[PDB]
RNA sequence: CAUC
């Protein structure tokens, strides 16, 4: 929960609307990180991402590792 | 709910 960087700008790499997961490609280092359908802020699907677009958000402490939150489009 |  705790917020490690914000107004991250990614590529999104893909995301699954069954599993209700995906992964975000920073611009800004390259790295995937994990987004979850939670975590991205709503628009059917109410809440998804779709393979390539441009998207902007923080970049969080979870669980797992370095997660998304707060995911929208840039802007 | 971690590379589908």
């Amino acid at each position: 929960k705790k917020v490690i960087a914000t107004k991250v700008l990614g590529t999104v790499k893909w995301f699954n609307v069954r599993n209700g997961y995906g992964f975000i490609n920073r611009n800004d280092t390259k790295e995937d990180v994990f987004v979850h359908q939670t975590a991205i802020k709503k628009n059917k699907y109410l809440r998804s991402v779709g393979d390539g677009e441009t998207v902007e958000f923080d970049v969080v402490e979870g669980e797992k590792g370095a997660e998304a939150a707060n995911v929208t489009g840039p802007g």
